[PDB]
């Protein structure tokens, strides 16, 4: 309920790669155990995954960055470069995309989120495991495992592209829902994305799935 206990938490977790067990954010926060479960509870799995009896928090968000190549304003979004958040911009010819992750009119869409007291790194992490945009291209001739063809050919994700926005129908989907499979973690590790971080994104990703 608290926005800024809320951000607080966020943050804490955001410091420790986006996940920490219940018994080590407890010591940070200096809250009860049910006090704490409370706030998260409140704050709903939009904010904080809860996971099993070993429980984990997973940070997560609703603020989503731009996807656009050239965006007229205004726009809810956030507008960053990518490859910039995560310090990989070997572009900046002048990027199009900005490098001040936390410009004026990416601090209000943060403010809307009540993410206005994170910093770029805490952002970056947040981010890396709650917004789509930032993983690797699903293969879109992909339809399923039990087929002819898993695809037309490729480099890109087997797995289902509704998944990973949180709007799988299918309850006996046949496209693949496991990151967790090790063709994915070796596509994933070569964009960025550790598999510490593709936990993450499974658990959000399952989370999205059980709430419709
Ligand atoms: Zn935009
Ligand atoms: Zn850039
Ligand atoms: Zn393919
Ligand atoms: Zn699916």
């Amino acid at each position: 309920a608290d926005p800024e206990v809320c951000c607080f938490i966020t943050k804490i977790l955001c410091a420790h790669g986006g996940r920490m067990a219940l018994d080590a954010l407890l010591q940070e926060i200096a809250l009860s155990e049910p006090q704490l479960c409370e706030v998260l509870q409140v704050a709903g799995p939009d904010r904080f995954v809860v996971l099993e009896i070993t429980r984990s928090v997973v940070a997560t968000t609703r603020a989503r960055v731009c996807r656009r190549k050239y965006c007229q304003r205004p726009c809810d979004n956030l507008h960053l470069c990518k490859l910039n958040l995560l310090g990989r911009c070997n572009y900046s010819n002048l990027c199009k995309y900005s490098h001040e992750v936390l410009s004026e009119e990416n601090f209000k869409v943060l403010k809307n989120h009540e993410l206005s007291g994170l910093n770029k790194e805490e952002l970056a992490v947040l981010l890396l495991q709650s917004d789509p945009f930032f993983m690797p291209e699903i293969c879109k001739s992909y339809k399923g495992e039990g087929r002819q063809q898993i695809c037309n050919q490729c480099s890109r994700l087997h797995i289902c592209d509704h998944f990973t926005r949180g709007n799988c129908r299918f309850p006996n989907c046949l496209r693949s829902h496991n990151l967790m499979d090790r063709k994915v973690l070796a596509i994933m590790r070569e964009h960025g994305l550790n598999p510490d971080v593709v936990q993450n994104i499974q658990d959000i990703c399952n989370s999205k799935h059980m709430q419709k």
